[PDB]
């Protein structure tokens, strides 16, 4: 009786509603505005060949247009037309985490990352309420918004091991809510530090050192607050069962935070 | 790279987590059910789903539920597959729906009432078109009422059914998108509560048909009773033009949708609880 349309039109030009207006990373995002709201969007235009290949992307597109939370990028608009895809997101002015890193050729500090934890973890906690798992947290993939504020994204055969999960690796087998939290935990280091732990390493020996180390900790303890390492140690433990849930964390006091001056300030020194 | 799990519980018995206390309607069977852990109400419909093609076309219907979040819009708590049967537990509605009250009561509501009602329907209405969700069957029969005064708009469920809510539209399979047809719906609601029964009701069902694709929109039956903010709402709901009927967006500008109060509808359920 209720019936959902979907969420990518056909038949129509992008680009009759949307002007490109230059390119923001090198597959190629591009910045789009509104031609009759002025309204600014990060634009993807994925080439589409395969008709089960559009159905592949059309669920991720599903997902992410029914989410509905402040600190997960919002989807503004999705086409088929001349065999492309379009995905249109909210633009995030600040950029992404890891090209601030690269631009300012620091790490974050601990205030900075405290932020960036907690905003993150509230977008976590609401997908996994909602039994929807990110899959590919990392620092790539949190993006600043310009009020200094937090936006989860997706910028897109096994891939890169350094964020997977040890019971990911292993295959120890029902849901994966506590991989995102693994992932979250290797993203906290990877912004204290610029690169994830194992960086150095051949990605078929950091899958070893997944599965068979240790725990990865902070390359300097002394540099970081007890409550930070505290909170790594619950992120970052290889059993599943005692590893923490995002309700947890958040009750942890390394995210007992109420300013986000610091971030403000970060992306203060990028725009300069 | 981002997965959703599915909706429904698979292996799992209900009853392990839900007491069925009573019965609610036997208007198919909707139950009355309480959490074992948490005590929260809920209102269950166990469906029975032989047909593997039936089940992929209720769990559709649940996904949308799921994937909706508005005051004004019933929540899904829960919903399993156990023993070929498929259980759906939304959020229970003490009030009951809207058309029971008014017949136990015998009687319409009030301008004032249908004013609450309005407004919180239409913004479940546009908050569904705005995610590119059409209702269909938008009648008093799928608005509840809340221990609290409110609303919650609910779907109760090759034959054609009944014309009454049907848009011309839809009688004369004109033809993108079908949201129009629910403004056309939420214009026969209004009327059938402020007369209980919806217009037409004492014409044979094909007559109401030939009437929507024919005749001059449904009016009320005694226009002096009612404001003009009334009267002139209902007609940007029922234009037989489809371009000339108001969007949701358009209609939550009109000034009949302006209510600061749901005292109304609480005082309506302090006479039906006397
Ligand atoms: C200021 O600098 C940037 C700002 C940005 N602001 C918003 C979005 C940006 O890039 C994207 C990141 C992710 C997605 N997509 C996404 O999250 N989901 C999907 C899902 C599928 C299949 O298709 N896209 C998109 Cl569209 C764009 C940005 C890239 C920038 O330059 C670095
Ligand atoms: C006090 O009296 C009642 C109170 C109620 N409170 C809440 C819900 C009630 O009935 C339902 C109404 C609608 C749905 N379902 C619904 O809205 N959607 C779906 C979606 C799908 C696939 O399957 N049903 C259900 Cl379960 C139950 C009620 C019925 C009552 O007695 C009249």
């Amino acid at each position: 009786s209720m019936k959902q349309y979907e969420h990518v039109k056909r038949d129509l030009n992008p680009e009759d509603f949307w002007e490109i207006i230059g390119e923001l990373g090198d597959g190629k995002v591009y910045k789009a505005q509104n031609k009759e709201t002025s309204v600014l969007a990060a634009a993807k235009v994925i080439d589409t060949k395969s008709e089960e290949e559009l159905e592949d992307y059309m669920v991720e597109i599903d997902i992410l247009a029914s989410c509905d939370h402040p600190n997960i990028v919002k989807l503004l608009d999705a086409f088929y037309y001349e065999n492309n895809l379009w995905i249109l997101i909210e633009f995030c002015a600040g950029g992404a985490v890891d090209a601030v890193m690269l631009e300012l050729e620091r790490p974050l500090t601990e205030s900075q990352i405290q932020v960036v934890c907690k905003q993150t973890l509230d977008a976590l906690n609401y997908l996994h309420d909602n039994k929807i798992i990110h899959r590919d947290l990392k620092a790539g993939n949190i993006l600043f918004t310009l009020d200094g504020d937090i936006k989860l994204a997706d910028f897109g055969f096994i891939g890169t091991p350094y964020w997977m999960a040890p019971e990911v690796v292993m295959c120890e087998t029902p849901y994966d809510y506590k991989a995102d939290v693994w992932s979250l935990g290797i993203t906290l280091i990877e912004m204290a530090e610029i690169e994830p732990p194992h960086h150095e390493l051949n990605p078929m020996r950091v899958l070893l050192k997944i599965a068979k180390s240790e725990p990865p900790t902070l390359a300097q303890p002394s540099r970081w607050s007890s409550n930070f390492k505290d909170f790594l140690k619950k992120c970052l433990e290889k059993n599943v069962d005692a590893r923490w849930t995002t309700s947890q964390l958040l009750q942890h006091p390394f995210v007992t935070v109420d300013s986000n001056k610091p971030i403000r300030e970060l992306i203060a020194e990028a725009k300069a």
